[PDB]
Order: structure tokens, then sequence, then C-alpha cells
DNA sequence: GCGATCAGCG
DNA sequence: ACGCTGATCGCA
């Protein structure tokens, strides 16, 4: 029911310096995967290519990495990073319809062109879902079933080009998807195809000293219960706690007592077993998912791990890193921040280079709002975290413990993305009264804090939803609603957006200046990581004493803000030494 | 599959 | 009853 060419080579007329092109990579996880078709649309028709000819064929290979042909896309990143994979380079795309879908409305969740399509009440396209099927029915369907799926998408691309764009315009969305999502696509599909290289003698090692060392707490937990039991089950860790040792019942979930770790911490006063509950949970969750989790997912022959950057998934437009997740690799304990050191750089003598933003967040909130105290206080470069964790523990400065200062540093966000009176009283321990006592007080120093949280909140009611610095939106339809829950979620959502999706539009245009920057010095520096505002790359250690220079001055400099931006760095053999 | 839990980002 | 995530695992 739609015309196209299924064409056994590729012809001159495929070869139009513009183009919708759908390189199909059906495999979730698109690191060496196949290919399985290939569509074409452009003014001289609609044509399908099998695989195996297009990509051996030297024109069309010529043409897929020739930036004056332009090429329409959804999802160009999957298909970059798979053709990567097989040694040819996409250039030239200037239209990727899935950061354009994500752009208009990132609630829309959507996962392809029929999705897409839909938002422009365009239907002549099937959803993936419904050609290839779900779970273990999963099938590349017959050629022409295939092919004119493919075209159907291709075709789609070609005809929602232009009402995409004429709404990201009228958004003030137009130079974020060609000048900053494009750009990054390009970015992460280098970073991802790069991947980082992983010490697997340090992780198989930590793992035999990690079982040991699970038996001993394990033990030493059915001892302390009297009894044994399935420690991971909440089921017996529930009628061990609350009915056996009839501990205090702190809280409960939908299913049964609660054993968070904030409650297991309120009842170490009680019994010894909820400390050494905690210590096995933790090195269980190092054991399971960085130990084992990440030798999974090592490619043995270079030893190399390739994360997914997901790019139109999160509401705030931050990224997230997907199998294997490397923006929450341990840090914070001394035991599991050791993981880092199984990171290493990809050849001998390069160092890796990690630098981040400080305190980004309260920089940007300080610009938003205006408030003359912050802003101050960032013009005086103060550590607002230490500061509150002096306020707080009513100790000074040399005293202030990294504990203490990641308590500070939850009370810092949490005020001013709206904590009641009730969570900041659980948080510090503190009388009910004491805590809406230290919030009051926290807003008398910063007024254009609490009017920017008012006007923000009235602001998202009127228009219906709240933009970033860089005109990133999100729709708040239960700003209004009637359900108190459901509306105050909403209000906490417009306060902690702009904020947040503000912090993110400035890390990705670092990222962008950083790679022209690194390309005019002709440096082989390259980044390999973004942990949502720090960026870590991998050089040459000649290299390291240029980039101590560069990238601090790219990243403050990526915007310009009315207080300045502060960016640490450090370097080193492995990632752990970078800090 | 879901949701409680916990690792990270602010 | 601060916000944004992804992986693991028991399932009450
Ligand atoms: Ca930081």
């Amino acid at each position: 029911k739609m015309a196209f060419t299924l064409a056994d080579r590729v012809t001159e007329e495929m070869l139009a310096d513009k183009a919708a092109l759908v390189v199909e990579v059906v495999e979730e996880n698109y690191h060496d995967a196949p290919i399985v078709g290939i569509a074409v649309v452009n003014e001289h028709g609609r044509f399908f290519l099998r695989p195996e000819t297009a990509l051996a064929d030297p024109q069309f290979v010529a043409w897929l990495g020739d930036e004056t042909k332009k090429k329409s896309m959804f999802d160009s990143k999957r298909a970059a990073v798979a053709l990567k994979w097989k040694g040819i380079e996409l250039c030239g795309v200037s239209f990727d319809l899935l950061l354009a879908a994500y752009l208009l409305d990132p609630a829309q969740g959507v996962d392809d062109v029929a999705a897409a399509a839909k938002m422009k009440q365009y239907e002549a396209v099937r959803p993936d879902e419904a050609v290839y099927g779900k779970g273990a029915k999963r099938a590349v369907p017959d050629e022409p079933v295939l092919a004119e799926h493919l075209v159907r998408k291709a075709a789609a691309i070609w005809e929602l080009e232009r009402p995409f764009l004429d709404e990201l315009r009228r958004n003030e969305q137009d130079r974020l998807l060609v000048e900053l999502e494009q750009p990054l696509s390009s970015i992460l599909a280098e970073m991802e195809f790069a991947g980082v290289k992983v010490d697997t003698k340090r992780l198989e090692q930590m793992g035999k000293e990690l079982a040991e060392q699970l038996g001993t707490v394990e033990q030493r937990i059915y001892e302390l219960a009297g009894q044994e039991f399935n420690i991971n089950s909440p089921k017996q860790l529930g009628v061990i706690l609350f009915e056996k040792l009839q501990l205090p019942v702190l809280k409960k979930t939908k299913t049964g007592y609660s054993t968070s770790a904030d409650v297991l911490e309120k009842l170490a006063p009680y019994h010894e077993i909820v400390e050494n509950i905690l210590h096995y949970r933790q090195l269980g969750k190092l054991q399971s998912t960085y130990i084992e989790g990440l030798l999974k997912v090592v490619r043995p022959a270079t030893k190399k791990v390739h994360t997914i950057f997901n790019q139109a998934l999160t509401q705030t437009g931050r990224l997230s890193s997907t199998e294997p997740n490397l923006q929450n690799i341990p840090i914070r304990l001394e035991e599991g921040r050791k993981i880092r050191q199984a990171f290493v750089p990809s050849e001998s003598d390069w160092l890796i280079f990690a630098a981040d933003y400080s305190q980004i967040e309260l920089r940007v909130l300080a610009h938003i709002a205006e408030d003359d105290n912050l802003m101050e206080a960032f013009r005086r470069d103060l550590d607002i975290h230490t500061k509150t964790a002096m306020d707080i523990f009513q100790v000074s400065e040399d005293e202030v413990t990294p504990n203490m200062r990641r308590q500070a540093k939850a009370v810092n966000y949490g005020i001013v993305y709206g904590i009641s009176d009730y969570g900041l009283a659980q948080n510090l321990n503190i009388s009910r009264k004491e805590a809406a006592e230290f919030i009051e007080r926290y807003f008398e120093s910063f007024p254009g804090v609490k009017r920017y949280m008012e006007n923000i909140v009235q602001e998202a009611k009127q228009k219906g939803y709240v933009t970033t610095l860089l005109h990133r939106r999100r729709y708040l339809p239960d700003i209004t609603s009637r359900n108190f829950n459901v509306r105050s979620f909403a209000e906490r959502m417009a306060m902690n957006t702009p904020i947040q999706g503000s912090a993110a539009d400035i890390i990705k245009k670092a990222m962008i200046d950083l790679n022209a920057r690194l390309k005019e010095e002709r440096l082989q520096a390259h980044l390999l990581l973004q942990v949502h505002d720090e960026l870590i790359l991998e050089a040459p250690k000649e290299e390291m004493e240029r980039l101590c220079r560069l990238v601090p001055e790219v990243m403050e400099q990526a915007v310009t803000l009315r207080v300045p931006l502060k960016v640490d760095y450090h370097y080193g053999s492995t990632w752990y030494d970078a800090k």
C-alpha cells in the first residue's frame, strides 16, 4: 500500500543531497548489533536497500559519510553507533525526529517513529512493536514486510521534519535542537563507541575479597538473629526484626514492614543486627551490580564496556546511562569507591582527566532567582554546603566531616525544592518545630529564592509548563489538579525542573564547545563519560598540562550567568585517582 | 513485571 | 511530606 523500489544495487538517484534515512537496528542495545535493512526517501522516490550490498557499495558509504549530504532520521545515534561498529561513518544528519519529539514534549515517551508521528496526526506507519513483536516472539519479519515498515518510517520522517521544525521555532526550541541536542548526539555516539577500558583482574579480585567478607557478616547476622533466614527476603527479615526481635516499627510499605536504610539507621540503638544488615546489603550491592554486573558486559577482546547514553528519556533534559549505568559508580564510601580503580585509560601512557561543576544548581538558582544573598555567596566562591554544615551541627569549618557535608547538601537542595518540616526533621533527627524554624530562617537569608519558588509555581499554572534557560520545556498538567497530593508533586516539579534542566543545558553546551576546542588544538584527548555535572576524558599524559587549562576554561565559559561557574579537575592513572 | 531498595547526580 | 535516574532481586 506504499510504493517503493526494492533495490538490488545503489543507483545515483538514491544519493540526493537531501534524504530521509532509516538504518534499522532492532536490538535494544545497538553496540555491535546487526543492521537489518535500510530505507531512503528523497525527491526521486522511496528505496529499500539490503545492508549487505548497500554497506559494501563505495558510493553509498561515501554518501553516508558526506556531511554535505543531509539526512533526516529518527534516533540517529543508534544508527551512527551501529555503523561505527561496521567501520562506517555517518555524517550530515540535520534532523533527528526523536530529539525533536523529546524537546516538544518529554512526557510523550516517544519510542519510535509512529509515536512521534501521532503528535502530528500522521499514522501511515506502524509501531515498531506491532512489526517486530515483543519478548521471545521478537523477530525480523519477512523482507517485503520489513521493507515497507522501513520505507513507511522514512516517508514519515520525510513528511514530519517541516511541522516539527515549525513547532520547535514557535517554542523557541529550534536552536536547542540544531545547535545543542543534534551536535551532542554525534558526541555521545563517539563516547559510546570509544568505550571505557576496565581492569578485569582488579575487578575479579575485589569480588573474591567480597565473597569472603559477605559470609563473615552473614554468619554474624544469623548469630545475632539467633537463627538463619533469607536476609534479602523482606518477608523473613521483617519477621526477624519486628516480630522475633520485636524492634519498633517506624514505617510500613504497601506490602509490609519497611527495612530501608533510614529505618535501620534509627534502630541501631535498639540492636546490633541492624548495622550488620546494612553492611551486608552494601557489600551485596557492590557484588551484584558493580562486580558481577560490570564483568557481564565487558567485551572480552578489548576489555571495554560500552554504555548507552539515553538522550531522550529524562523529563528534565539530563542524560541517563544504561547497561552498564556508568553514572552511578560508587564513590561515597571507601570500600565501594575502589571499584573506580578498575576504570583505566584505553592506551598505555594515557591518563584519565575528570572535570566537574561545583554546586551547579545553586549557581543556576542564584542566577534565575536573582537572589541578592545567594548571588553574593557565589561571587565570594563560598561553599554553601560547608557553611550549611557549620550552621546545622554548630561546628566550625575545620570540624565539618564529609558525612556532615553530605547531609547539609541534602538540606540545601531539599529546602529550595520544597522539603517539608516533617521530611527535614526526619533527615536531621530534630524536632518538627526546629525544622520549620530552620526552614523559615533559611528563607529569611534567601527571600529571593522564596519569591522564585512562588513565582515559578504560579507561572506553571498560567502557562501550563516550565522552561529552562535554553528553552527546554516540561508540561505540568497536574499543577492545577484538585487532588492535593497530585498537585503538590507537580508544584515541586515546577521548582526543580527549570533548575536541574538548566544545569543539564549548561553541561551539554560545555561538551559541544569542548569537542570543538579539542579539535582546533589538535589534541588526541577525547570524552569518555558525562555524569550530570562532570566530564571524564582520557588523553596522552603529555596533554595533561594543556587540559588543565583548556577544560576548566571551556566549562566555565559555556554560558554567562550573573554568578561565576566554578570547575574542579583532577587527573590520574585511573578514574579513582582522578579526584 | 513491580516495587522496595540503594548506587549516583543535583 | 525535596528532584532526576538504573540495576538488582524477591515477590508480602
Ligand atoms: Ca560536582
